[PDB]
């Protein structure tokens, strides 16, 4: 079995392997990289994703969300508040400004424990979720505005065509912004390039461990847990490094820099932070490899996930018992 510590693997394709994106996906399985739930890939040095970032400052950030925690500063929560519209330009600006800007520090490692020490006491504004791309129209390679969608992976595999898009989403972060432990809608992968800016640092959960996660946090916030049985998908919750390892949960982290991307695998528990300013593209996928995830995968019923138009479809199909009670949860 290969990567049977279920490390966080690395890779670096050349401009050749670069070329055909399923292939080199199913090559890094062939390795085990998807054990650890979670792979980096350095771009060969040829790529680039577009000539220069110098013209991003007029895109709108219409909804930026203010991350406000509740908690103790290993075991807490946060819930997002909505702030009046504004651009990336002035979302940098804010980002820049004494009041959100990274602290000195020495080195990665002394950063993570002055947001690991001091995260809830602040509230950072992340510019999540924008529907588009900054990936030039040229780049013909890990492209992630133009990927197989999802509806056609399950097309080729079960024979149904089904309605629905898949499109890529741009993050906009600054320092202590915040992603929640989760998994991917419908236990998916996930591809994020981070385009400019500060790094993320990333922990990650092994896919085969992932429910030793889960009864932590059923543990850790009990409250949650009887509200909803899947309440992981609401992506609030937070549990720091420190309190993983002192109940035993198998995890890794890892820094990722501009330039490069991350793969996330079926059942990948992630969460992690932002370092500063930065811009960061995202888009959920599929391969074969993920339908068995996808039928399996957990679902939140109670009405706080609420999700996209197209996870209706791959509820129906793959989950047909659960499709009435999550339908629901939906309206
Ligand atoms: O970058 C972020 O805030 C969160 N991204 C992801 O969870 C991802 O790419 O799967
Ligand atoms: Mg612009
Ligand atoms: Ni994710
Ligand atoms: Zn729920």
């Amino acid at each position: 079995a290969q990567n049977p510590n279920c490390n966080i693997m690395i890779f670096h394709p050349t401009k050749e392997e670069f070329n055909d994106f399923d292939k080199y996906i199913a090559y890094m399985e062939s390795q085990g990289a998807h054990r650890a739930g979670l792979a980096k890939i350095i771009p060969p040095k040829e790529w680039k994703a577009r000539e220069t970032y110098d013209n991003i400052s007029e895109i709108l950030i219409a909804t930026p969300l203010q991350q406000v925690a509740s908690g103790r500063a290993g075991v807490f929560t946060q819930y997002h508040k909505k702030k009046k519209a504004m651009t990336v330009g002035e979302y940098r600006h804010l980002a820049n400004s004494k009041k959100y800007q990274t602290p000195p520090h020495q080195n990665f490692e002394d950063l993570e424990r002055k947001y690991w020490k001091n995260r809830i006491y602040n509230s950072p504004i992340y510019g999540a979720d924008i529907s588009g791309s900054l990936f030039d129209e040229n780049t013909k390679q890990w492209n992630l505005g133009h990927l197989g969608t999802i509806q056609d992976l399950l097309e080729k595999e079960c024979g149904v065509v089904i309605e629905g898009v898949n499109t890529p989403y741009l993050y906009f972060g600054m320092w202590k912004t915040t992603f929640a432990w989760h998994t991917e809608d419908m236990d998916l992968y996930s591809i994020n390039y981070l385009h400019l800016g500060e790094p993320k640092t990333w922990y990650v959960v092994p896919p085969e461990h992932g429910q030793r996660l889960e009864r932590l946090a059923r543990e850790l916030f009990p409250g949650s847990s009887r509200g909803c049985g899947a309440f992981l998908r609401h992506k609030v919750a937070l549990i720091s490094p420190t309190v993983l390892k002192e109940n035993g949960i198998p995890f890794n982290r890892i820094t990722q820099e501009a330039g490069e991307f991350m793969v996330t695998f079926p059942y990948g528990y992630h969460a992690g932070f932002n370092h500063g300013f930065n811009c960061a593209e995202a888009i959920n996928f599929a391969t074969p490899r993920w339908i068995d995830y996808g039928k399996m995968a957990s679902q939140c019923s109670c009405g706080e996930a609420r999700v996209t138009f197209s996870m209706d479809a791959f509820v129906r199909i793959l989950q047909p018992e659960r499709y009435d009670l999550w339908k629901r949860g939906q309206d």
